[PDB]
């Protein structure tokens, strides 16, 4: 019961890949479980799951939450862990384990860390010309008519790498509709010809007077100089991307609020929030000794020690400061587990060939933000869609 597992890792990269194999020699320390670590390539670990899973995987593996943990547990290709979540449950929040089940209700998750979708703005540049954090989109929007009176762009904005645009999307329809609707639209369980759907394009109409012009000709890190340098009074994105990319010298200026509030039945109760963590593969070996180790990984315990080296995501266990956590990262905590649910952003809560469909429609909708445009977009992500989700 407590015989070497293998691990299948896509921790590919050099600072990650150190942090899991640190974590696995204090797992083992700790439950007596050896663990043998099989590395593959990030992307192409990412590329084979599905043969991965009906081979001969490991006793455990690294993947996240969103469509395709479900698809998986949908096909019976994973292990149920409610006996983990018997032992770890009374750690986590319910936004965690909600993003921990399958369709089915049964836990098959064991989540390590995540990082926020937010509004990132400089404090000095705040304080300095009177803005108050906007907590309403009527605030918001008054905010950014004052930006550009004062002669700022109100929101850097950037979609030339296709995925950046998605996450307004994202954060319009959870405001709007609420994260049960987003959901049912991702697994298209609603279609994109749903006025829900219009609504959230016809909010983006009002939005994009306020958005960096050229933006499909702009990369994020562009527009994250623009924040940076202050041409800009804000930026919507991933905190492992905006704030990864200030200079150490400005970082201290940078801090950041969600985003506002439409539709007062959802609040501010819903975020984009990439969850990274592990799976047990129902065809791996030794479930035993591996439920053992995945008990030890749903600990704050875990989560700060494979944090210490990373300067953005933030563990899910309750009450967990790390040591190492800069003030974003803690912020992110805060505000991220104050959220009822969590969605995984668009790429990982549809399937693949649906938000890639979605990038392009995206940026048509942003070259032309008109009623005709949004009627197009509208019925050939549809079209994709029964493609698609036949």
């Amino acid at each position: 019961g407590n015989g070497p597992i293998t691990f299948g890792s896509n921790y590919s990269d050099e600072a990650p890949k150190a942090a899991f194999a640190s974590l696995m020699q204090q797992a083992t320390t700790s439950t007596t479980v050896p663990v043998t670590v099989n590395t593959t390539d990030h992307n192409t670990f990412q590329n084979n799951i599905s043969n991965y899973l009906q081979g001969t995987p490991d006793s455990l593996a690294t993947w996240f939450a969103g469509y395709r943990l479900q698809f998986f547990a949908a096909q019976g290709l994973l292990t149920p862990i409610d006996d983990v979540w018997d032992k770890i449950g009374g750690t986590f929040n319910d936004a965690a384990k909600s993003l921990s089940k399958g369709l089915d209700g049964h836990y098959y998750l064991v989540p390590l860390y995540n990082y926020p979708w937010v509004v990132f703005y400089n404090k000095s540049v705040f304080q300095s010309k009177g803005y108050e954090v906007p907590a309403s989109w009527e605030a918001f929007i008054a905010l950014a008519r004052k930006m550009q009176s004062d002669g700022l762009v109100p929101l850097a904005f950037a979609d030339k790498d296709g995925w950046p645009a998605l996450g307004t999307f994202d954060i319009l329809n959870l405001r709007i509709n609420g994260y049960d609707y987003h959901i049912k639209l991702m697994k298209h369980e609603v279609p994109w010809t749903d006025p829900g759907v219009t609504k959230v394009f016809d909010q983006w109409r009002e939005l994009a007077a306020y958005q960096q012009k050229g933006a499909n000709g702009r990369t994020w890190q562009d527009a994250a100089k623009a924040l940076e340098n202050k041409q800009a009074g804000m930026m919507f994105q991933g905190s492992n991307q905006v704030a990864a990319n200030y200079s150490a010298k400005n970082l201290p200026d940078l801090d950041f609020f969600v985003f506002p509030a439409i539709n007062p039945q959802y609040g501010t109760d819903y975020m984009d929030a990439p969850t990274d963590g592990f799976i047990l593969p129902k065809k791996g070996k030794n479930a035993a000794a591996a439920k053992k180790v995945l008990q030890y990984i749903g600990t704050a315990e875990a989560e700060a020690a494979f944090l210490k080296t990373d300067h953005w995501d933030v563990g899910l266990a309750n009450g967990l400061i790390a040591p190492t956590y800069n003030d974003i990262q803690k912020k992110s905590v805060a505000e991220i587990g104050k959220c009822k649910s969590v969605s995984q952003f668009m790429e990982r809560d549809t399937v693949p060939d649906m938000a890639n469909a979605m990038i392009k429609l995206i940026q048509q909708f942003i070259d032309q933000p008109t009623p005709e445009t949004i009627a197009t977009v509208q019925k050939s992500a549809e079209d994709q869609a029964k493609t698609i989700f036949r």
